[PDB]
């Protein structure tokens, strides 16, 4: 007979390494990851990604049909051009971040 309470926030993904482009605001529960995000992307319609599980967790390989190729990878940044230091499965976004997936290669 208590109530409980929990933070609903909103999370911009951003992907400008395709045309077109993508960009929606997406709303989630304060503490889930980026894959949550990607997850209710999905969910939402109009976002697709694929992941493979590596020894590491979830790697990120495909976002909306580009799959990485040799000496390519998705990179994860937030605003403004600040590489994530975590993958999809451990960083959890902030309230009003935007987090882009970008084309790289090395
Ligand atoms: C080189 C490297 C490294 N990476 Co990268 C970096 N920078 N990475 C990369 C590259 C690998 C290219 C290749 N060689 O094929 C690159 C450059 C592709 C990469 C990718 C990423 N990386 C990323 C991160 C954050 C990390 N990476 C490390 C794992 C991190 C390593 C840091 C370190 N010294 O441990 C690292 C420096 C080298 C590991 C290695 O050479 N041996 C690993 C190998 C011997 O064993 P393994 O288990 O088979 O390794 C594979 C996986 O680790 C995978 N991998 C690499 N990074 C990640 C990150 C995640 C989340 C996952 C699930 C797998 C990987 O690639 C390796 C080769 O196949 C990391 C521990 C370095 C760090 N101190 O932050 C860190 C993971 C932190 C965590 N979650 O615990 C990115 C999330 C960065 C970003 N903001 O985009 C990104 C992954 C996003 C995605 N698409 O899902």
């Amino acid at each position: 007979d208590h109530m409980q309470t929990q933070e609903i926030i909103s999370v911009t993904l951003q992907v400008l390494s395709l045309l077109p482009p993508y960009r929606q605001s997406i709303s989630v529960l304060a503490g889930s990851t980026v894959e949550d995000v990607l997850k209710k992307a999905h969910e939402l319609g109009g976002f697709t990604y694929e992941t493979q599980a590596s020894l590491s967790g979830p790697y990120l390989t495909s976002v909306m049909g580009k799959a990485a190729g040799e000496r390519e990878f998705w990179q994860l940044l937030r605003d403004p051009n600040t590489p994530l230091l975590q993958g999809i499965a451990d960083y959890r976004p902030k309230d009003g971040e935007t987090i882009e997936l970008r084309l790289v290669s090395w």
